């Protein structure tokens, strides 16, 4: 008598509600004779999935009509799938400055996977920088200190991609990672093991505590060629362009006076520029100092072939196959985080599924700008928010994928059951 998702799916809204209110007649008539395991199995293994799709939560059949009987009489708009169910999700890594309060309490709790992973990297994070990620991620106050904070965001990251794989079988289909989320993007896709990325994300991050207040960074609403542009003309260069999130959007990195400046006299003119809290200005020469030492201590991590399609954000091609030894995390901090050509990239190899296995979303418009440049329909996903309540884990994120069309593995979440005699709507 436990709630369970049942899925429903049609043609058009207005199909999906005639669909909705044929099911709770049914259901209505049958809820004698039918088990909600069968009929949820059914619904998710037996039929489909039409574009345009929805799930209602129920713990027993009566409260499945009740729900289904509140899409029929509703008036909502139902948005149609963007993917086809033959790609997997594109998972998105973002960098630091998701952290939140807590963050990890209630996945440790509501999701043995989460949990696990967050076990096999409490002793490596311990050996490496000193702290119990499990104490940070479960703290009363928000982690700070890039020493704890980005080993703290890594182990979020991974747990929720491991949660996603064996509890609910979401493969990713690609993984694009955007600067310091390239970390669990290697994991994710095999080209470093779960420990030797825990090490890479904790000996960086120990490194840069000597940098801590160099510098700060900057979003503004500009193309990165204008950008440019501007920084030339001005002659400005303790300021670079840092990062490439969008074609209209663009992060600068640099002094702290001269960003602040920046974003002040961009606000002037009316274009949408903001302050990025960070005290280390990433991907610009206010990082150059630690860059030997970060050699020296990745040059014993052992990269591997990426088993899924990584779209690197710090190589000039994004298609092509990182090489994830210490050559390329001293790059991957140093170098612009081409990230909208990476997204951009997997868009244009069919990818239209796209999830930010984050703490709190810091790229989802990011991937939609690009999607509208390449005139498409994507859907950008966040894995989780900032003091959102998860009380059945992340069973919300798997109902948002599958309405977007991501391809997933049904048995992982409706292992066994009969097929029933559920209707068959014709047309749509």
């Amino acid at each position: 008598s436990s709630p369970r998702l049942f899925m429903l799916s049609s043609t058009s809204s207005d199909a999906l509600r005639q669909t909705a209110r044929q099911l709770a007649t049914w259901v209505e008539e049958h809820q004698d004779c039918v088990a909600a395991s069968d009929l949820a199995y059914t619904l998710a293994r037996g039929r489909a999935h039409r574009p345009v799709r929805t799930a209602v939560v129920a713990a027993n059949l009566p409260e499945l009509v009740e729900g289904l009987r509140e899409v029929a009489d509703g008036d909502a708009l139902y948005d149609a799938a963007v993917g086809h169910g033959d790609r997997g999700p594109v998972w998105v890594f973002s960098g630091q400055g998701s952290q939140w309060a807590a963050m990890g309490t209630q996945l440790l709790a509501s999701e043995p996977v989460f949990a696990a992973t967050i076990a096999k990297l409490e002793p490596v994070i311990a050996a490496e920088s000193g702290f119990s990620v499990t104490e940070a991620i479960t703290a009363q106050q928000t982690v700070t200190g890039i020493d704890k904070v980005q080993p703290a965001v890594f182990a979020v990251q991974v747990a929720l991609a491991a949660t996603m794989e064996q509890t609910y079988g979401v493969r990713p289909g690609a993984v694009v990672g955007h600067s310091v989320g390239e970390s669990a993007a290697a994991v994710v896709a095999g080209a470093l093991s779960l420990e030797d990325a825990a090490r890479v994300i904790c000996r960086r991050s120990k490194l840069m505590t000597r940098i801590a207040g160099a510098g700060a960074m900057g979003s503004v609403e500009l193309p990165a060629k204008q950008v440019n542009s501007e920084l030339m003309a001005r002659g400005i260069d303790d300021v670079v362009v840092s990062v490439v999130a969008s074609p209209q959007s663009t992060v600068i990195g640099g002094t702290s006076d001269t960003v602040r400046d920046l974003i002040a006299r961009w606000e002037q003119r009316d274009v949408m520029a903001r302050e990025v809290a960070v005290d280390v200005a990433f991907h610009s020469p206010q990082v150059d100092p630690i860059l030997d030492d970060l050699a020296a201590a990745l040059a014993d991590i052992a990269p591997m072939t990426p088993k899924v399609p990584y779209y690197s954000a710090t190589l000039f091609d994004p298609r092509e196959q990182p090489v994830c030894d210490g050559a390329y995390w001293v790059d991957n901090l140093r170098n612009t985080v081409q990230f909208a050509a990476a997204v951009q990239a997997a868009m244009e190899d069919g990818y239209r599924v796209f999830a930010e296995l984050s703490p709190h979303p810091l790229l989802t418009h990011a991937v939609e700008q690009t999607g509208r440049s390449l005139d498409m329909s994507v859907a950008a996903l966040a894995g989780m928010r900032r003091e959102q309540p998860l009380p059945h884990g992340l069973r919300g994120l798997l109902t948002e994928l599958h309405r977007a069309g991501a391809a997933l593995d049904y048995s992982a979440l409706y292992p066994a059951g009969r097929l029933v005699d559920a209707p068959l709507p014709a047309w749509g």
